């Protein structure tokens, strides 16, 4: 997140932290993700694409830190590995990039909500906020383009939805961004979501309830003007969401 504030677990509940473990026991940050439901987390496909190995992943819930432990934190394993099959990369654009995690911890068992461990709701068929309209996204991700560290504070931030008829202008993406997807950003082009935040939630308020409205995705740069953040367009995936979450 490059800008916006440092916060606490307690005001993204919903936050999930996603590791990669390696040969040797150096375990690194992959991506973020979102709990939609006490046994499933979703996220962004180009996240696990090139290791698609369920094994090496371990999801946390009710962490605060990139590299320390959190009262109330859990730790999980990934029971099943989700990846849409029709994922594909262009030159910037990221497509039908999402993808769902099965968690279980090593009891068995899913998450059990608290202070710190909440769900997030989904948004309804096609309904999404006007544009224009606020919303907030959360990352331990880079601060600055030029870092090559992450914070190890969890941080966040508010950008506001832009149309798809501005976001398709030629100084912007032009036909590169789809109907699929989303675009946001600052007015003043301050803040921004960045490398290290893929996966992670897009929440806006959608008639007084909080709501999964996208995934972060991709973007050219980070915080440069008139290249906005692209979040994958969650209300147009309720369809693939539902059959795959079932049995
Ligand atoms: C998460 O993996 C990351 C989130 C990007 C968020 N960007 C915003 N502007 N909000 N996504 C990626 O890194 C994806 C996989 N790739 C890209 O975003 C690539 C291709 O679109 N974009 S880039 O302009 O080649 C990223 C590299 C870069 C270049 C210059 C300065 C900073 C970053």
């Amino acid at each position: 997140i490059i800008g916006g504030e440092f916060t606490t677990i307690e005001n993204q509940p919903w936050f999930a932290a996603i590791y990669r473990r390696h040969r040797g026991g150096s375990v690194t940050y992959v991506c973020g993700g979102s709990l939609i439901s006490p046994c499933w987390v979703i996220s962004a496909t180009h996240c696990f694409i090139d290791y698609p190995k369920k094994e090496d992943y371990i999801v946390y819930l009710g962490r605060s830190r990139l590299n320390s432990n959190t009262q109330g934190e859990m730790k999980f394993e990934v029971e099943n590995l989700i990846l849409h099959k029709d994922y594909s990369a262009d030159t910037l654009a990221h497509h039908n990039d999402i993808a769902l995690l099965k968690i279980r911890s090593k009891e068995g068992r899913c998450a059990q909500p608290s202070r710190t461990i909440q769900t997030i709701s989904l948004p309804s068929m096609y309904n999404d906020p006007q544009f224009g309209t606020s919303c907030e996204i959360t990352g331990f991700g880079k601060e600055n383009s030029t870092d090559y560290l992450y914070p190890e504070q969890l941080k966040m931030t508010v950008v506001k939805l832009i149309s798809h008829r501005e976001c398709q202008q030629p100084h912007y993406y032009g036909s590169e961004v789809t109907t699929k997807m989303l675009c946001a950003a600052d007015p003043q082009w301050k803040t921004d979501s960045c490398q290290g935040d893929s996966g992670g939630p897009l929440v806006c308020s959608l008639q007084g309830r909080m709501t999964l409205t996208g995934i972060v995705s991709w973007g050219r740069g980070c915080a440069l003007k008139d290249k906005p953040g692209v979040y994958t367009r969650v209300s147009h995936f309720l369809p693939w969401i539902r059959s795959h979450t079932k049995e």
